[PDB]
């Protein structure tokens, strides 16, 4: 599933994501954006022979089981192609966990180098949530 804008931040704003850890919505919705192109099938290949799955690209390297990223940890105890269901929910309780991990939404690059600092508001402007 494409979602537009607007749906996805209401999508993650139902399932507690807005402010979590201090992140509010716009910031989920910009990393989005920039990890996914808010595309839930969205997968990409690591150097280290690990994939990114789904809305937030969210790494087989630590946080779910593909069966294909040797010494890898499932940590979010599922499957990654949960991970690329058009309903968000197993995404969203993942990400919940990776940025508790400590480092924040730094853990996605892609926030740290386009979203980290910028007018994240603008990503849920006009939208009725
Ligand atoms: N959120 C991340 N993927 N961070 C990268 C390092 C992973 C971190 N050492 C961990 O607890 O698994
Ligand atoms: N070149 C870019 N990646 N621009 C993204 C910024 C989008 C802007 N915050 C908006 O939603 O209207
Ligand atoms: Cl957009
Ligand atoms: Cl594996
Ligand atoms: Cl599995
Ligand atoms: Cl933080």
């Amino acid at each position: 599933k494409v979602f537009g804008r607007c749906e996805l931040a209401a999508a993650m704003k139902r399932h507690g994501l807005d402010n979590y850890r201090g992140y509010s919505l716009g910031n989920w919705v910009c990393a989005a954006k920039f990890e996914s192109n808010f595309n839930t099938q969205a997968t990409n290949r690591n150097t280290d022979g690990s994939t990114d799955y789904g809305i937030l690209q969210i790494n087989s390297r630590w946080w779910c089981n593909d069966g294909r990223t040797p010494g890898s940890r499932n940590l979010c105890n599922i499957p990654c192609s949960a991970l690329l269901s058009s309903d968000i929910t197993a995404s969203v309780n993942c990400a919940k966990k990776i940025v508790s991990d400590g480092n924040g939404m730094n853990a996605w690059v892609a926030w740290r180098n386009r979203c980290k600092g910028t007018d994240v508001q603008a990503w849920i402007r006009g939208c009725r949530l």
